């Protein structure tokens, strides 16, 4: 399952709630057709990896998470563990995605 974060302060809780777990969040926005295509693949990993916590963030929806998370392209993908941000990059790139998931878990 995909966690659809709604607040800054939801987001936070999410980071402390994870303990030391990588924890991977997708910024997507409606009008993006590259975030639509890998939907489905990012909620397939988070069934594949149960032990990895999976985020959405809509960056119109959820704007002030946009803005301090300083996303400009759509997907992007941050990971953190322990509340401190371990990676980021930006497009619907699958193999990049579960890649990053592996090297940082």
């Amino acid at each position: 399952m995909v966690k659809q974060i709604e607040s800054k302060t939801a987001f936070q809780e999410a980071l402390d709630a994870a303990g030391d777990k990588l924890v991977v969040v997708d910024f997507s926005a409606t009008w993006c057709g590259p975030c639509k295509m890998i939907k489905p693949f990012f909620h397939s990993l988070s069934e594949k990896y149960s032990n990895v916590i999976f985020l959405e963030v809509d960056v119109d929806d959820c704007a002030d998470v946009a803005s301090e998370s300083e996303v400009k392209s759509m997907p992007t993908f941050q990971f953190f563990k322990k509340g401190q941000k371990v990676g980021e990059f930006s497009g619907a790139n699958k193999e990049k995605l579960e890649a990053t998931i592996n090297e940082l878990v």
